[PDB]
């Protein structure tokens, strides 16, 4: 019933993703 499986979510690597954007530490 739940979108995947039994791991870490998705948005959790969406966090830690490479970003385009260093500013405001």
């Amino acid at each position: 019933g739940v979108e995947g499986f039994n791991c870490y979510f998705p948005l959790q690597s969406y966090g830690f993703q490479p970003t385009n954007g260093v500013g405001y530490q």
